[PDB]
């Protein structure tokens, strides 16, 4: 009779929704079969597109396709971070009372939205994905945020849930949700130190938590808000642009279609390289009707991104220093984020911890949502105590 509650990982680049029922979690696929959904919203003269449909039409509608709203949420327009990020976005960000708003063309009008309004559209889609699986309306949810988010950012995320028609049970930290997915808070009495290594599409976060009798304390947070999978895609694209120049004596960089098609093929070859030692790249008529059929080895990809992968250890060292803990004092190392599938990244972290095994038995893309779904199921319990 009681509807299930959902756990939502409201990500910078992608979001994910889960439900915990009968001792098991289901990470829910959307109608296109994807277990993760782009945190994108596109506006046209006739439609508001959310998720895959928005991301899939970004190439020709860059001014009216919004993404990265999580980088603006709960911040001031005057913030240096906001002014820097704006230089990289094709959509307009406006100033309304020292608060940023995204401005687009939508259904015949110029319209401006607060970041919480864009995130409420992403949350609306995640709610619908869950309702398609459950077969009934969903209202209760736990939403996750980065551990470094302040009160303004947490409140703006709750407001996004409220606008989406969701009752927000709690806002919980992303690394806490990942620890809950592994049941790390169920180890009973005694302090447990957990390091969460979160490398995603566009961000990198390291968090150290101490858990005692199910109570969490964030001991340190470090990372780089501008390091992730997209930076590795960028390195591959540069390598291929150079290769094309070498073979055909043409620079393909100015044709946006060629660069986009190359970037899309690069990202897929990158995924293959996590499972195979080689990946072929085949593109028909990339530039001036020339087919670009080539290959790349895992060793070459690792060389291309080597400095980026190595740089992930600096925040790990910093977090350990800030938490006042030695490497040997960390009980569990947990991998989160799609980019942690890269073998070289796992090797570097393992070597840093002198050969320690890494927790990766839960899909890295889904661990945060999984933990949020477990917490949501706990929070809606309303049993009266037996005599
Ligand atoms: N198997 C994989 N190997 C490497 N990167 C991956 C893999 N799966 C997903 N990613 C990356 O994780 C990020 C979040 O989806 C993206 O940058 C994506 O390219
Ligand atoms: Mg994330």
């Amino acid at each position: 009779a009681k509807a299930a509650a959902i756990g939502i990982d409201l990500g910078t680049t992608y979001s994910c929704v889960g439900v915990f029922q009968h001792g098991k979690v289901e990470i829910i696929a959307n109608d296109q079969g994807n277990r993760t959904t782009p945190s994108y919203v596109a506006f046209t003269d006739t439609e508001r597109l959310i998720g895959d449909a928005a991301k899939n039409q970004v190439a020709l509608n860059p001014q009216n396709t919004v993404f990265d709203a999580k980088r603006l949420i709960g911040r001031k327009f005057g913030d240096p971070v906001v002014q820097s990020d704006m230089k990289h976005w094709p959509f307009q960000v406006i100033n309304d009372g020292d608060k940023p708003k995204v401005q687009v063309s939508y259904k015949g009008e110029t319209k401006a939205f607060y970041p919480e309004e864009i995130s409420s559209m992403v949350l609306t889609k995640m709610k619908e994905i869950a309702e398609a699986y459950l077969g009934y309306p969903v209202t209760n949810a736990v939403i996750t945020v980065p551990a470094y988010f302040n009160d303004s950012q947490r409140q703006a995320t709750k407001d996004a849930g409220v606008i989406a028609g969701l009752n927000v049970l709690r806002i919980i930290n992303e690394p806490t949700a990942a620890a809950i997915a592994y049941g790390l808070d169920r180890t009973g009495k005694g302090e447990r130190n957990v390091l969460i290594f979160d490398l995603g599409g566009g961000t990198f976060d390291v968090s150290i938590l101490t858990i005692d009798d199910g109570i969490f304390e964030v001991k340190a947070t470090a990372g780089d808000t501008h390091l992730g999978g997209e930076d590795f895609d960028n390195r591959l694209v540069n390598h291929f642009v150079e290769e094309f120049k070498r073979k055909h004596k043409k620079d393909i960089s100015q044709n946006k279609r060629a660069v986009r098609r190359l970037r899309t093929a690069c990202e897929r070859a990158k995924r293959t390289l996590s499972s195979s030692t080689q990946a072929s790249l085949e593109i028909d008529s990339l530039f001036e009707g020339i087919d670009f059929y080539t290959s790349i080895t895992r060793a070459r990809f690792e060389e291309l991104c080597s400095d980026l992968f190595r740089s992930t250890l600096e925040p790990v060292e910093k977090a350990l220093r800030d938490a006042k803990l030695d490497k040997a004092q960390i009980h569990d190392l947990v991998l989160v984020g799609g980019s942690t599938r890269i073998p070289k990244v796992q090797k570097l972290l393992q070597d840093f911890f002198n050969g320690r095994d890494l927790n990766k038995s839960i899909n890295p893309d889904e661990a945060v949502a999984y933990g949020a779904a477990v917490q949501a199921a706990i929070l809606i319990k309303s049993t009266r105590a037996a005599a």
